[PDB]
Parts: C-alpha cells; structure tokens; sequence
C-alpha cells in the first residue's frame, strides 16, 4: 500500500533474459508454425475463430520496442500462441503436436529462468 513496499526484486536483466528465451524458442526444431503470423488471407476460418492471433516474429519486434511492459505480458503472449493453435489445430496433428512441445519447452525455461 501507500509507503508500504516488498523488497524491490531486481528486474534489469528481465529484458535480456526474455530475448534468450525467445531465441530458444526461434531456433526449436518445432518452432516452424509460430515464426511468422498466420496469413489471414490463405487460412480459412483464422480470421474469425482466433480472436488474438500472436507468433514469435510478433513477439519479438514488440520485445526489441519496449512493447512489454513486464514479463508477465511477455508470458501471455507467448502463451496466448500455444492456446490459440489449441484452438485452431487437433492435438492429433504436426501442428498440434508442436504447440504442445514448444508450450513445454516454454514453461521449463520460464520456471529454471525466474522462479
């Protein structure tokens, strides 16, 4: 509350460790459906179904402009790219199976990183 504050964790190297992360995840071998938006003219139904439509490429140029204002929100992005190819893509698939590797990748690095 007013005058009233936990000990300031230091949060400095947040911006950097968050680009590392990201760079592994860019350079997963299952990575290949997340690199780039998905074309909203080529995919049927994207456009309509899947309200916030996020990718890696997305996530990086709002990161390298100071876009994210904590990583928290750098977390639901890359969150919100995992539950929207939930969404849009059978767990029984390439795809669907990639979203549930690269979400796993995601939460260890996220966990051994800052927790």
């Amino acid at each position: 509350s007013m005058s009233v504050k936990k000990p300031k964790r230091d949060d400095s190297k947040d911006l950097a460790l968050c680009s590392m992360i990201l760079t592994e995840m860019e350079t997963h071998e299952d990575a290949w459906p997340f690199l780039l938006p998905v074309n909203l003219k080529l995919v049927p139904g994207y456009k309509k179904v899947i309200k916030k439509p996020m990718d890696f490429s997305t996530i990086r140029e709002k990161l390298s402009s100071g876009q994210y204002p904590n990583l928290e929100t750098f977390a639901l992005d890359v969150r919100l790219v995992f539950d929207n190819c939930e969404t849009f893509n059978e767990d029984d698939s390439d795809i669907g199976r990639a979203g549930h590797n690269m979400r796993k990748y995601f939460e260890k690095k996220w966990t051994d990183t800052f927790k």
